[PDB]
């Protein structure tokens, strides 16, 4: 049968890049893109939103797919190089292609978020609303099915608290030199409201994106932070987690899989307190509220 | 009846760019593009030529046609934003709103040589190759029906030569320069050609851009010119037509003027010598055979 | 003298738009741009930090601006079309000035935070980070000499609280609908935090950019917003400000003018709790710590 | 020493693009652009002249090579990516760096004039006027010392006449479709030409960028050629040069090679007949007046 690729991925995830290439490389394949017709049929108007206007370009691109999928031999079949991450449109295309004998096949474009926002900060004219992004990364979450967290019954509720950034600030050293970390003063306010939960009987876990320690002392880093916690700030943490010796993945990743594996299964995390835009963000969208208490766009 | 506006013009004459000025300023305009689409089914492949690409591209603009002019009260029409010289096309268009009951509308964009060239040469990516930009003006020029020479029956036959850079080179003036034009020294290989169509019993029809002369002298570059032309060059010349002196318009159009009132009517020209590359597009343009002798870029 | 103009703005408030302008329009002045100078020292690679190449383009600026100032009558000044939102190097401008008899003028851009943020996230390859757009702005702040808080000493401590998105969510209507504000439901996490802090003995401080009401009814809104936190959300505020009646202007500029007009002096402010984006940023850049509570891109 | 590096070449030549990449690869060496300067002070003005403005430009350039070239060891030289064609100004580079004790090396960028033209067509707003660019190529030429024609004393004197476009047309065949080569039907005017040529005494020679034959039958369209001319076109030729079987190289290079070869040294060669712009615009370049019979942009 022909075939019906539909690219999915949110913008700027390379869709149209891989799209010329294969095409450039499979003769017989064409493109479809719901952009080049929304421009089009308004003469190229800067991208700066009508039920009608997208009535239009669906027709347009059902009608071109039906058109070209039925050439001779020589047609292989199309790429429907849009975002695809509303499952109403996707179920749509597949309906669609049942009905006249096609396939459809998916070339899944997932990109990291910071990646996204990164790429996306710099596309110019072409750059899409913070907002917008965070809610196409949200659909292309769910067609994953990646995880989302709707508490823990039975649990005891708990307040998770980032420790650089947040917890403390930095008195004169430098990220990612934790050898003077234990130098760190307290951010007060943040500190106080460790405590004040605590008292409202809140569970208080302790989180940190700091190395657990070096090669031959792989816990060097995770013992000052812990006498730092202690010690310095007071903080009453029932558990404290943090990046292990040699991982050297994103903030990001590190976080939600500390999560995932010794958190989620033992509290009911009501809260996080976070400073990192990443990390702050990695939050919100696996179903945690989170308090960003600084800049953290680093 | 719902309007089809065909633009009619070169490209770089305009069209896209009035095509989003009226549909910003007139709701219920849409824009197909044939262009638009040839980019988007090849993932926009650099534009450096299939019939079957085409018989796509051709389906969406109908298809996308017909939708559009189907909307309710609120849609008023379509622009065909191509260059619609091919008259085939142009009449397909016509029979295609007459059977749905659509008016078609021309909004054409008569841009002059001179300008077109110098514009596609700035058009980067999109620019195109000057033969088939000149291609595309002469079917512009079959559309505003101009005319094209095809001889003049019984009449002498006779050759056509320009003056400065032909006949003429110049001895350190400068152009625009007339008051020492007196001092151009002969261009041997052409004056002696003149020569040689004379005895070959051509007629000597001499053509020049230079302005006749100043308001208080109206024919003093004329004079020099044709003096020139006698004592130095000895050209045996019939007639000798001149720019008029006021007139600011370009050799272009100035020199086709001159053809058909003063020259085109009383000999059956054969060719034209001449120069200036602006000049010899306009001579072969209108059906003359011309020969360009030097580098006419100016 | 001839001029030196020094532009003062962060990235993207029109500084080169001006310059060429300006430049266009009054013959005899030249621009100097650090900027031009480290993409060309440099082949042009991209923007994506040494203090070597910097002494270079700074060596560039100055002797081109002994060369270009030296001219005849004809010159009348040179354009340093840079941010200059450093003191050190806006000094030595001036001092440098003084030494060869120049006179020094500023050709200011304050562009509001909003609309840099929006420029930029559209300025592509040439967009720069948001970390070091706020810390432009911070700079920018402090050329125009606009205040920063940092404490309201003998005066009870508060916390400041905003309503829509805070303290209360949703419950179906939409932005700017404030007619049905009183179905809003409460935002438990942050309506508790309000309660802790009364213990803890701080003022609570409600403000708000709903406007404050209609034409024919100036508090509609301000008393539904009242009663709702009264009676839903039971937050015992000690003061309610909120933006008044017919006034259009941004949260932005709304929110601060509240804080130093009705808030600052009567209170010791040590925090602000809020959702939208530029008010967060309001809030820490004028020296009040605030966390954000969700995401408030709108 | 520190090195001075010029490039030399004509605009499009690939100057830039060499300078980045040298610099990305080999740290400690500058680049200096009187470009990158001309667009400075101006502000970036559209490059669509004065003398003082390029004194300026000029200071520029030295006082900025001088600051970066007595850096410490770890500046190893410049790059001076102009076109720097113009002989006086390579002088004053090298008598420059003679009395700082720096040394000069050169970096050429000898590209096609047919590939020059190409690339220059689509350099959008940096495309240059033809006119500048065949001159900037008839400096690199001067660099380069290629030769230049100047006539052959105690030879016959001699017209050069090409076959395809200029005595012959084309009844219904195709570019590059030999085998039917001798169905072209004579172009009247200039096969008349070459008739009265020789009438005057002067030696006719012809010359033809067809393929002499196919690699079992190597002279099989020189054949056909010379019979059409002899029969057909009834040209009284004294010699006849075409390209060589199996010779793929541009008719550009093929006749310039075959000029130098066979017919300079045995013809005082006064003019050359032919209608193909590549080829047109080698005879002018090399010394020989070209008339051009017919558009040739193929
Ligand atoms: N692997 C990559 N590394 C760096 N940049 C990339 C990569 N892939 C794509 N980009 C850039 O990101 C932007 C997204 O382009 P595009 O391919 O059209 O994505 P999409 O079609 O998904 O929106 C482009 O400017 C592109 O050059
Ligand atoms: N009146 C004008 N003066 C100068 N430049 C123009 C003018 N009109 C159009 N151009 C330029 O010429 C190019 C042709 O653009 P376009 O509008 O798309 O023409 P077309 O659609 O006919 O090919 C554009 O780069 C445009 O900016
Ligand atoms: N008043 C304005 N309205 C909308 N956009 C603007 C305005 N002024 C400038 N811009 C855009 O913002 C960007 C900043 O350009 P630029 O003039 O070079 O600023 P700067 O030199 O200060 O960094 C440009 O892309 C420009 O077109
Ligand atoms: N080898 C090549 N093949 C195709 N295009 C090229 C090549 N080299 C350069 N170009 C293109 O030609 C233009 C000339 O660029 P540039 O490097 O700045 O040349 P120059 O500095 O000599 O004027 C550019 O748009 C470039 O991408």
């Amino acid at each position: 049968m022909k075939k019906i690729i539909l690219t999915i991925g949110c913008p700027g995830s390379g869709k149209s890049t891989w799209a010329r290439e294969f095409i450039a490389k499979n003769p017989g394949f064409y493109n479809i893109n719901r952009d080049d017709y929304r421009q089009s049929i308004m003469a190229h108007e800067e991208r700066d939103y009508t039920k009608k206007k997208e009535g239009i370009v669906t027709g347009m691109q059902f009608d071109t797919a039906k058109s070209i999928l039925y050439g001779g031999d020589s047609v292989k079949g199309v790429i429907i190089s849009d975002t695809n991450l509303n499952p109403e449109r996707r179920l749509a295309w597949e309906t669609f292609a049942k009905e006249y004998g096609w396939k459809v096949e998916h070339k899944v474009f997932d990109v990291p978020w910071t990646e996204l926002v990164k790429r996306n900060s710099k596309r110019g004219t072409k750059a899409v609303p913070i907002d917008v992004l965070r809610s196409m990364y949200k659909s292309m979450r769910e067609y994953l099915g990646l995880p989302v967290y709707n508490g823990t019954p039975g649990k005891p509720k708990a307040v998770i608290f980032d420790v650089d950034g947040t917890l403390a600030k930095m008195n004169g050293r430098g990220p990612y030199d934790l050898e003077k970390c234990d130098t760190d003063v307290i951010n007060p306010m943040v500190v106080e409201l460790s405590k004040m939960y605590a008292l409202m009987g809140y569970q208080i876990v302790v989180v940190s994106g700091r190395e657990s320690g070096t090669k031959e002392d792989p816990t060097k880093y995770y013992r000052m932070t812990r006498k730092w916690v202690e010690d310095i700030a007071g903080v009453p943490l029932v558990m404290q987690c943090q990046r292990e010796q040699g991982d050297t993945r994103k903030d990001d990743v590190v976080k939600e899989e500390i999560f995932w594996k010794h958190i989620a299964p033992h509290f009911d995390v009501k809260l996080a307190i976070d400073d990192r835009t990443q990390v702050v963000e990695m939050w919100r969208r696996i179903g945690v509220e989170c308090w960003q208490v600084a800049s953290g766009d680093f």
